[PDB]
């Protein structure tokens, strides 16, 4: 009974909806906006709480890039404050390990962070940690065996293929075998022991292609690609299959939600957003 959750994202502005999809009856939950508009955020679930990490406000008014942590209770339908990072961080990456909250990369105005910092919700304080080898914005995290890889993104002048393997136990990040394509904005999760690479930017074009890491076998390999080019999508697993929402596909922001089945290699399209809409955050709980 688990729920699909999307925060914040950008039509015309950074957005304030959180909503929740039950793939198991198809309904669509509305729930209690954030507090402030954001997208380029990420989402991520820690103890049964929603946590809603960077980004940036988009608004007629200006643009903001966002150092704020918020916290979402599902039982109460309440968004609080928790401690903000030491910096804001747009087109984050984050993930989580052993209960603790990793926030990678992304930007404050031009500058494009390298740095990483971890969260520990008992205590309400971030540290910092190894910065990446690289400046990485639009970047993707997965989580695997307990190590944490970001995938693909935006240095400042090259968008990357390249990913990189930190492990907490050394406090050190590697580099690793590089994807086949170069992906900014990309949506990255891990599925039966691979690190998937969905959509994103490569510079020239939005992308629909999917590549897989095996960390044995040190590989990249193409899957079934997705019905639509996304970039600034959301993704997430959910019951063993993967699930992407939203994005730009070059022209529009979709509204369309897909769902990977690795056991067929398909694709299929499952429901619509409330409203098409980017650079949202996603998690489930
Ligand atoms: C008309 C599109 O308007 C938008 C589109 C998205 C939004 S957002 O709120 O989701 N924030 C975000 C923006 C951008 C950069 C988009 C810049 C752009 O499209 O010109 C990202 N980078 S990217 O890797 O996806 C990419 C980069 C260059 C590019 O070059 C195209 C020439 C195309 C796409 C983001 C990556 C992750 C999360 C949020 C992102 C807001 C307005």
């Amino acid at each position: 009974g688990r729920l699909i959750y999307t925060a914040g994202g950008y039509f015309r502005q950074s957005l304030s909806y959180l909503e929740a999809y039950n793939p198991s009856n198809g309904s669509w939950l509305r729930l209690a906006d954030l507090q402030v508009p954001r997208s380029g955020l990420a989402g991520c679930v820690v103890g049964g709480l929603l946590y809603a990490v960077g980004g940036r406000n988009n608004s007629p008014d200006g643009n903001t890039d966002s150092s704020a942590l918020d916290c979402y209770n599902p039982m109460t339908n309440q968004w609080s404050p928790c401690a903000s990072m030491s910096v804001p961080r747009n087109r984050i990456g984050v993930g989580v390990i052993d209960g603790h909250i990793y926030a990678v990369g992304g930007s404050h105005g031009c500058i494009h962070h390298s740095s990483v910092e971890r969260y520990e919700p008992e205590r309400d304080e971030w540290h910092l940690v190894a910065p990446m080898l690289t400046r990485r914005i639009g970047v993707g995290v997965a989580v695997l065996n307990r190590l944490l890889y970001a995938v693909g993104g935006f240095d400042g002048t090259n968008r990357l293929n390249s990913a990189e393997c930190y492990y907490p136990e050394r406090n050190e990040w590697r580099m690793i075998t590089p994807m086949n394509t170069i992906r900014s904005g990309a949506g990255v999760c891990v599925l039966h022991n691979c690190i998937y690479a969905a959509g994103g930017y490569d510079g020239q074009d939005q992308l629909n292609s999917v590549e897989r890491y095996d960390v044995e076998t040190e590989t990249w390999t193409f899957v079934a690609p997705m019905r639509h080019h996304r970039s600034a999508l959301g993704i997430t697993v959910h019951q063993g299959k993967i699930y992407v929402l939203g994005g730009y596909d070059g022209h529009t922001f979709l509204d369309s939600v897909e769902c990977y089945d690795p056991d067929s290699d398909t694709w299929s399209e499952v429901t619509r957003m409330t409203s098409g809409r980017s650079g949202v955050g996603v998690a489930v709980t």
